[PDB]
């Protein structure tokens, strides 16, 4: 009946329609001819204004004052501002609403049940790389909270017409060095080879461990990036052990507590915040399956399977599945032991299902990228697998941005 | 223009140029992607253009494009459509068409095998009774005492103003699902509706968890007829576990032959509403989806208790542990019974080989990432890290409405 995507859950047999996608002002990569949903990565004052008006409309709706005197006055204020300067500025509460809505709108994020609980640090007064470092350290301290993790975003000044960007060169605030070896192999995290080599070019004295924490390359406008070593006590790490396999601890594996994405662009009302690092807490599969078992990452699956004495010479022994499970268990157990917030893929996906129901009632839908939402192990054992999802771009949004170099 | 397709594990990049040969729209639009949806929401120059396209594919396949045999065949098809509103395929064209349809099936991880398909031409079928004979021979051939062989049997095409030949069952082998009035379901909950149709049409029900259903076969514009499959035709594999001796006591089993029977085969604009096809199982289909899905046999918690796992909390990964054991039991039992099966690692490795073969042969391969990536241990397989492009090529298998 309804002229909107019909969405089905195959476990429960329930149907919803997504009307929210009607609100999308930006095209994704798919066409009637071919779907490109699996691909990881596929102003004019008039353009700014319509985007700004849309956002201001969203803001006043969220506080139930659409059509009010203050709404019309803010609209007029923004138009005038853009008319004279080419850009405009957000009120503080507008920035808070926008950062939250950006998270709420992120189709690839399974942790959105928490979207309303986001501490927004306004750092739009920052004027140097040293100062970015102070704000980032404060962020890490607040967000880590000795293991009782709290979601947070720090927002640095927006892109300015005829001025260089604030940029954090690292993809995350915490990253392990990846050292290319003479034999062609990599020691540490191969995901971080390029950033490691950039840190070295910029004057970092490199270690040679598998778990060397990288320094931050921080770039204030129209300046070369400066290098900052995070004080070790600020970086909470968790040594990995297994509840029953006593030898697992002898592997010397570990991971850091705080997942803090630092290279993404936060777009609100046409304004672009090129440095706006945000953090939450880990879902256990990100560490145990992806970071530790991806072939192009630490790739420890074989090492663990050999320690567990599995038949690694045949696929049908399911040695990969067995080792991956014990590695995930080790991550969960070790985080719980060290009293550091973490969520397993079952608890996380159940909570995302609750989020979908919440959003269905609040907004008539929820943009969700199925391939990213379904966990990388045990997919169909979690409820999201059986949930059809509609993917589309709403704004405010977090977006990819080209690397500064 | 053409999509840049990247493998994230290897760093390699291809360009899909095959997608431009798509003449059929999928469900996505630039505003929103609907790739995770299971089913679709919903003159004679049209037919002729699809007919000519297919005949062009066929003669190109035998390296005879432009030849007189080619030109004469296009005239035959055109003459027949102009006069009758339709046309018929030659057997060899049908064999080609069925293979291309499997080849083009974006949800199928087993396409490395596409060129090896036994095609039974059953277009001289005039009755439900005859359909049953063809189906029995298909099952006999395909099962081959456990040395499974891919096969398809093709029944008469749809014709204007005449009911379709249909097999009402979604698969040739299906376990009954009996809805007990105590809310629950005995047997396979996926098959409640079909089990009920069978009863209504006069089948005497069982009361077991693995009662093999009769086939409901429909010749055009007639009520469907009921046919019990000879038990000796339906090979089944008792499930046991190599190291957990208690597992066999669960009384679990599954059938050998996965034979889909309710899909439409479209070739050159002609539609074949009954064209059951079978290959062999990938172990996760049985172990993970059929036995562990919550809305199927849902045995996870049973196995976990028997493994004495901490069921209290998700963080113990009891589900993940029990699921691995069940999949292992499936592989072990099929291997012991000498019945063909493939695990999800071997299957996805062979699929990557297939993507590479197809890239060279056709400049692309339609693949539905959500279906290709196995339901457990996704990122542990190479396909997880492979970007894929989904689109509809013809010949194709399609969904069609249930005939009731
Ligand atoms: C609070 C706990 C959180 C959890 C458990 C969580 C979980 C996840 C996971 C598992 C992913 C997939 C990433 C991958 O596999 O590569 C993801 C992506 C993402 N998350 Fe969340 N997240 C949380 C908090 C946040 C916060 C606070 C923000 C921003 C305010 C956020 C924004 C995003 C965005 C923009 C992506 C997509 C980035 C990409 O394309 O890789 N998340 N999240
Ligand atoms: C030879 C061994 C084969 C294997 C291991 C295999 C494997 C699979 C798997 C795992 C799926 C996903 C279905 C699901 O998730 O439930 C699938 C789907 C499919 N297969 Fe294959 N297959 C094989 C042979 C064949 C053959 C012979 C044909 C046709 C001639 C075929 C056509 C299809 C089609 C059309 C689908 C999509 C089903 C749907 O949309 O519901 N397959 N296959
Ligand atoms: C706040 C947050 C919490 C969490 N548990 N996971 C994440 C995602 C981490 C993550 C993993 N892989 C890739 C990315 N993105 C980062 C942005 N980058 C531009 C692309 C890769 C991000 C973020
Ligand atoms: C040839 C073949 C081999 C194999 N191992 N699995 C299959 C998939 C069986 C299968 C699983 N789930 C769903 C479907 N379809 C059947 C067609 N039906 C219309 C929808 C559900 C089919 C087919
Ligand atoms: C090719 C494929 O899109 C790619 O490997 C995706 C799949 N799903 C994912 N899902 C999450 N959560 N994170 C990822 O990095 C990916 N990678
Ligand atoms: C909603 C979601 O698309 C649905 O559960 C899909 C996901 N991927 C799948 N993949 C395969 N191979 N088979 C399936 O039935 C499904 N189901
Ligand atoms: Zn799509």
């Amino acid at each position: 009946g309804p002229k909107f995507p019909r969405v089905k859950n195959w476990e429960l047999g329930s149907i919803t329609y997504d009307t929210l996608c009607a609100q999308s002002q930006q095209d994704g990569p798919c066409t009637p001819r071919r779907c490109l949903g699996s691909l990881v990565l596929p102003p004019p004052a008039e353009q700014l204004l319509s985007q700004a008006r849309d956002f201001i409309n969203q803001y006043y709706s969220s506080i139930k004052r659409s059509g009010s005197q203050a709404h019309e006055e803010r609209l007029q204020e923004v138009e005038a501002e853009v008319a004279s300067t080419g850009t405009y500025h957000l009120r503080e509460s507008e920035l808070v609403f926008g950062a939250k809505q950006a998270w709420r709108n992120a189709p690839r994020c399974v942790g959105r049940i928490q979207w309303g609980k986001l501490q927004v640090f306004d750092a739009r007064d920052c004027s140097s790389a040293q100062e970015m470092f102070t704000y980032i350290c404060n962020h890490i301290k607040y967000a880590t909270n000795r293991g009782n993790l709290r979601s947070a975003i720090t927002v640095f000044p927006q892109r300015a017409p005829g001025r260089g960007d604030f940029r954090i060169w690292n993809s995350q605030l915490v990253r392990y060095a990846g050292y290319r070896q003479q034999d062609g192999s990599v020691r540490g995290d191969p995901a971080n080879v390029e950033i490691t080599e950039l840190c070295i070019q910029h004057g970092w004295t490199p270690g040679n461990g598998r778990f060397d924490v990288l320094p931050l390359l921080l770039q204030a406008p129209d300046e070369a990036p400066e290098l900052f070593v995070l004080p070790p006590e600020l970086v909470l790490e968790v040594p990995l052990e297994h509840p029953t396999l006593e030898w697992f601890a002898a592997l010397g594996l570990r991971w850091y507590a705080l997942p803090a994405v630092s290279n993404m662009l936060l777009e609100i009302g046409g304004l672009e915040f090129s440095a706006a690092p945000f953090s939450g807490w880990y879902m256990s599969t990100e560490i145990g399956t992806r970071n530790l078992c991806d072939p192009h990452r630490y790739n420890i699956l074989e090492d663990v399977a050999v320690c567990m004495d599995l038949d690694t010479r045949t696929t049908s022994s399911l040695w990969k599945d067995k080792a991956a499970v014990e590695i995930n268990l080790a991550v969960l157990h070790s985080f719980q032991l060290a009293k550091v917030t973490i969520v397993d893929h079952h608890a996380a996906t159940v909570s995302f299902m609750k989020h979908l129901d919440n959003e269905q009632k609040a907004r008539g839908g929820c943009p969700a990228d199925w391939a990213w939402i379904v966990p990388p192990i045990s997919g169909s054992l979690t409820p999201v697998f059986h949930q059809e999802m509609v993917n589309y771009i709403l704004s405010p949004a977090f977006r990819y941005q080209p690397d500064p170099w």
